[PDB]
């Protein structure tokens, strides 16, 4: 049998399983705290929390442009009522996509931030990243509140 995942550090094993149907979207999340090699690799957490057992879950990721192996390529179609699975090992956690918008660069205060959620996985996906002048365009970011 398994049980309730925690967050490690290592990014070789697998604490949770987005999955969105309408982008077919099934890809393992790397828990931990983000760095940027990984976050060119995959999904990886924002929290720097080990507690995924906690109503506010952070992660980030980024867009596509000529790669279709990143874990959100697809996820131009989910619409801001599907639905968005994060499976932690066997349980099945339902989020509506109810919080969407891409918003501009340079303001992270764009939203102000408080410990009075509910719960929301809020999804930091870049719409842009060059590496090289450490840059983008646009922050997409999205937050899936939980459905029963
Ligand atoms: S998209 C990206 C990629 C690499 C480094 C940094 C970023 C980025 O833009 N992150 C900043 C960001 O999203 N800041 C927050 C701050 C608050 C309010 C919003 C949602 C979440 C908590 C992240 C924006």
């Amino acid at each position: 049998m398994q049980a309730k995942p925690q967050i490690p550090k290592d990014k070789s094993k697998v604490a949770g399983y987005i999955e969105i149907p309408d982008a077919d979207i099934k890809e393992p999340v790397y828990p931990g705290p983000a760095t940027p090699e990984q976050l060119n690799r995959g999904v990886s957490f924002a929290e720097e929390n080990e507690s995924l057992d906690d109503q506010n879950i952070s992660i980030a990721g980024h867009t596509f442009i000529d790669r279709p192996n990143y874990q959100f390529t697809n996820l131009k179609a989910a619409k801001k009522g599907s639905m968005v699975y994060f499976k932690v090992g066997n349980e099945t956690r339902k989020y509506k996509m109810t919080s969407i918008r891409d918003v501009k660069p340079t303001d992270v205060e764009v939203l102000d931030e408080q410990k009075g959620k509910d719960k929301q996985l809020t999804l930091i996906t870049c719409d842009d990243y060059n590496e090289k002048t450490g840059v983008w365009e646009k922050r997409k970011i999205f937050v899936a509140t939980e459905v029963k």
